[PDB]
């Protein structure tokens, strides 16, 4: 029993973090078989930020220009090529410790654990969602940049973020390993906004029947709702609306907790009604979303605590 | 800029987890050298663990009934030995991945990361509090003892904690790597509670500068408190104590961010004499207390491991 925001052990990924200079930056790369993957403003010289030519930019760069430090030991660069915001560095060793690994693009709702690291070092691990605005709410100073975002299943690391950015309110943003941004955001420093935040309803819901899973009962109640009169009362105080996908994905929870989603659904429109009441949901007084159907039930037990 | 609950990168403690299993038990062990630590409720089946003489169940065990499995190949157990509550198996091959690490036992209050394990295997890893009470308030299923606890100071490992049992209002005891438990717990299947738990006063404060130096300050008052009085209010409220080490320990941090102490303390005076009112701090509604001063400073600086 228990429930914690969880993090994917990040050993795997620890040993493909690198140190990535071009010029006066410093930034991290992931090193996986003989390429390093890295943030392509790794190249911008002061001048080139507000719109740097990123193809312009890299083909007046040599492979010397790149030094790449893989604890304390520099690897040759052999080639350098740019896919999306993501620079590859062709290096002439391939790293022994290359994890299985696979790119998955995620979608909003979606977690994922981050290994923070400064200068190539790691320096610890979260887990945070990638909000439905496409930013991720992390925790990173100047040189956090080639972060990366990962889960993995079954001995496989599914890469599926590197930090790029930080926006003026303090929100990150980034883009999957193949260099494409989550959200509308640009690697340049002109104006960039996040769009205002929602909270992810599946997950609440999630959050809510891994609390049920472990003896919380007191926001239960004996209504239920419609799919419909639901999403009108949640979208009032900024939650996502709730698809039939998700009510689909809550589908073995419910089947766990006897609790049926619209029944659950129902709770979640009174908490949201009343408060807490000076009462707590898993140590939390506010509402949880960044847990996924999928995190709840890889955490949580077989057998629901009665 | 942002806070999160950040464990330390666990690759290091990846590399010792192993899976020890002795009859029907299965959980996890810590292979450090040519030793594997492991819960001493190994040997214990079910009537064992009601009223466990566990010196003479050890003595009744022969080498080869432990199996120890490193990844996909078996280790050979050639010496077993008890130190507390810890189960020592001596095996014939050093761990080629043993990191620099030490066994430190921790004060209430200070933080570690968890890597929980499931049959050798790490699955997660979190950030935790050893409460007032002794107990972590961890998330571990069937399976998962023999987890560890740790930090990392430089490029040393220091174990600090494993994995041992569930108290029945679901808050988890375990030991240092020695064997002895935090708190007043026994390793047998017995009538357990843990004491009424109490804030980590020190660390709500330290998390009170994290939220200042992230821009949120909202909560700052121009009043400051002595440390008796400020006691006083927070034994009131189930807040430990706060000492002047930890006044001390909270120097830098109050340097950093211009509000002294004892200014920091009437802050949180008032939270707790009228609450948040309807206010969040770092987007929580309640007072965090998982973070030390020194976690604090290092992911408010970046510290490297
Ligand atoms: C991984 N999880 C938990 C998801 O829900 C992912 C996700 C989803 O709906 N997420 C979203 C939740 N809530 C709000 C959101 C706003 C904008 C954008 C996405 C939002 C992503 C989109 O495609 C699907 C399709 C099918 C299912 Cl079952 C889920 C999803
Ligand atoms: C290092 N270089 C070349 C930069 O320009 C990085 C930088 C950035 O956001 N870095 C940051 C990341 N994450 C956290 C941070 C915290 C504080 C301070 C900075 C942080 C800083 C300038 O604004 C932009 C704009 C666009 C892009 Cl893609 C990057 C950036």
């Amino acid at each position: 029993s228990g429930f914690r925001k969880m993090a994917f052990p990040s050993g795997k990924v620890e040993g493909c973090m690198v140190q990535v200079t071009c010029g006066t930056t410093t930034l991290n790369g992931l090193w996986l078989d003989d390429v390093v993957y890295c943030p392509r403003h790794v190249i911008c010289t002061s001048e080139d930020m507000l719109n740097p030519n990123y193809e312009d930019l890299l083909i007046r760069k040599s492979n010397h220009n790149f030094l790449v430090q893989a604890g304390n030991v520099q690897l040759r660069v052999i080639g350098h090529s740019m896919q999306n915001c993501v620079l590859k560095l062709k290096v002439d060793t391939a790293n022994p410790k290359t994890p299985k690994y696979k790119f998955v693009r995620i979608q909003p709702g979606q977690t994922f654990s981050v290994l923070a690291c400064y200068n190539g070092s790691p320096s610890g691990v979260y887990q945070c969602a990638m909000r439905p605005n496409f930013t991720i709410k992390g925790s990173f100073l100047n040189g956090s940049c080639g972060s990366v975002g990962f889960n993995i299943d079954y001995d496989c690391v599914s890469f599926c973020y590197m930090h790029h950015m930080e926006l003026p309110t303090g929100v990150h943003a980034g883009t999957d390993l193949e260099g494409n941004f989550y959200g509308p955001f640009v690697d340049r420093q002109t104006a960039q906004a996040a769009g205002t935040d929602t909270t992810i309803t599946v997950n609440v819901l999630a959050w809510l029947y891994a609390a049920v899973i472990n003896g919380d009962r007191w926001f239960l109640n004996r209504f239920t709702t419609t799919l419909n009169d639901f999403n009108l009362v949640a979208m009032k105080y900024n939650y996502e609306p709730l698809t039939q996908d998700h009510v689909d994905i809550l589908g073995p929870l419910s089947a766990q907790t006897g609790i049926a989603v619209l029944d659950m659904c129902a709770s979640l429109k009174e908490l949201l009604q009343n408060g807490m009441n000076g009462r707590t949901i898993l140590g939390s007084a506010l509402l949880e979303d960044e847990f996924t159907p999928f995190d709840v039930v890889r955490q949580c037990s077989g057998v629901t605590f009665q």
